[PDB]
């Protein structure tokens, strides 16, 4: 069983992820939508095999029961291939927001000081990100489902399988066939939240307790709610899951900031949260 | 044969068809798109009436390649219904400048004094509008083919049969059947230009005189022309056609005129061609 102290904990998460996390993205709004030298060579090379390497059609429905579709165009060996670059800069601050929001409201993480709390942000902000993006996650029509916004995998000539070799989206696709509880989902946050190895982090002793304790209660758990062969080591392929988040933090991070060199479009917050200075 | 000044007469149209005829819409720009009491109560129910009796769905296809599309909202009892009136009347206001740059063009037409020009103009505009329309008019798939920008008609439960029981429509999907030429089209287009009955016309004679030779030079192209059994009565078909024409500008006026008053939208052109005033 669940000790109080365990019980208190996901309460207080779950408590964290109700008030932070906008479901039905209601709150997104005023975003931009797509209109209507050797060693550059190679700068660009790289970006472009970056940006084409995830691709998403759009779709928005609006409160009337209109619809816009937006499907994105070919690389053509111009800048057409940065069109939604404004856009997802806009949904990611967005996310961040609510992230940094979620952070706040937990005692154990208000506790910590300041330069920690900015520390373990920057860490994990993307992650967390991706955490909350895969619950709603559709992975029987590649689709993120996020109210009244849908981001819809465009195909490929390998169908599922080729497209699965993208390692973020393997991850969505691992992560979605787990089938976990919303319980389950907030305790991997606090996890990855409270990593003590993020550049910058002071009080590590702390942290690494802390993220002990959460990853204890989500062993403890799955232990008690969760008695199916199905779910036999669970708790290690999630763990295992969070390892690979944090591989894929980091290629994206420098994805983000090889497009930023060659291309800025990074939100202030964006900036703030990835080590971009303004200068 | 035709006379020489029949021919004179045909290479004028063309001429000023060929410069004033946008075919590819590539001048169409910076156009606004949808966003992202009992006398009264009489009059909704009429202009809800006239507005969902031609509905459209709207694409845009970018030069890079990406592709935007709208599909419309349905009628659910308030403004949502008015939501493609902006980006019609900017399109309707872009084809109005076409047309009269092609009146202007024409010798016939800048000899008439200035008021009976204007006179002229405000009768036909629209007419010449719908003219046009018909060129680019697909009748295979119901769409009007503007460049990068389509207008495709919305299945409806009685399919093709149903929706052509809108007077525009058939008149579209009739015209189209003719299979005309473009010489055709620009007569058809001098015919309804210069018609002596349009309210405040003064040189009614000579307008007469005028539309009777656009008139004669017609149907001697058809005779010269046309020797199939499919083209015999060609010349009074677009004849009845014209007449035809001119019932659906006075019905489309009198929606515009109601849509108007309850829901203002008209461009200062279209409220010039159509009689409003500013107060
Ligand atoms: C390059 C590249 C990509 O693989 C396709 C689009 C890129 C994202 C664009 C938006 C965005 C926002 C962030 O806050 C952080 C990163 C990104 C880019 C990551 C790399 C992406 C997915
Ligand atoms: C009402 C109604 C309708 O049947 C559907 C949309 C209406 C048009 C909107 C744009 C427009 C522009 C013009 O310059 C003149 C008329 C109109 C309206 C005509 C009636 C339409 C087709
Ligand atoms: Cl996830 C995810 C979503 Cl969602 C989109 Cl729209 C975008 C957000 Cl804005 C950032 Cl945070 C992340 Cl890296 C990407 C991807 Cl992989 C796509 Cl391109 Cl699908
Ligand atoms: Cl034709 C024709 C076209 Cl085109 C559209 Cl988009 C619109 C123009 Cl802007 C005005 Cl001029 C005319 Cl009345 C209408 C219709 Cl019937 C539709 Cl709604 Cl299809």
């Amino acid at each position: 069983g669940l000790t109080e102290e365990q019980r208190m904990m996901i309460r207080e998460l779950m408590d964290a992820q109700m008030k932070t996390f906008d479901t039905t993205f209601s709150h997104f709004k005023n975003f931009r939508l797509p209109g209507v030298s050797r060693e550059e060579a190679a700068k660009w090379s790289q970006v472009r095999k970056d940006l084409c390497s995830l691709k998403v059609s759009l779709q928005l429905r609006g409160e009337d029961g209109s619809v816009w579709n937006y499907k994105p165009p070919a690389d053509s060996g111009g800048k057409e291939i940065f069109s939604l670059l404004p856009h997802m800069a806009d949904m990611s601050t967005y996310m961040f927001k609510g992230i940094i929001s979620f952070a706040k409201v937990i005692s154990y993480f208000r506790d910590l000081p300041i330069e920690d709390q900015i520390s373990l942000l920057k860490g994990a902000a993307f992650e967390l990100c991706q955490l909350r993006f895969n619950t709603v996650f559709n992975a029987e029509t590649g689709t993120w489902e996020c109210g009244r916004l849908s981001y819809c995998l465009e195909d490929t000539a390998g169908g599922f399988q080729q497209l699965l070799l993208e390692p973020m989206l393997k991850f969505h696709y691992m992560l979605k066939k787990l089938q976990l509880h919303e319980e389950e989902y907030v305790l991997m946050q606090a996890i990855s939240l409270f990593s003590p190895d993020r550049p910058g982090v002071l009080q590590h002793r702390v942290v690494d307790q802390l993220q002990e304790q959460f990853a204890i209660t989500l062993k403890s758990y799955i232990e008690c709610n969760r008695p199916q062969p199905a779910h036999r080591f669970l708790f290690l392929k999630i763990m295992a899951m969070l390892t690979e988040l944090r591989s894929i933090n980091a290629q994206h991070t420098q994805r983000l900031l090889r497009i930023q060199d060659i291309h800025p479009f990074a939100t202030p917050l964006m900036q703030e949260l990835f080590g971009i200075t303004g200068s």
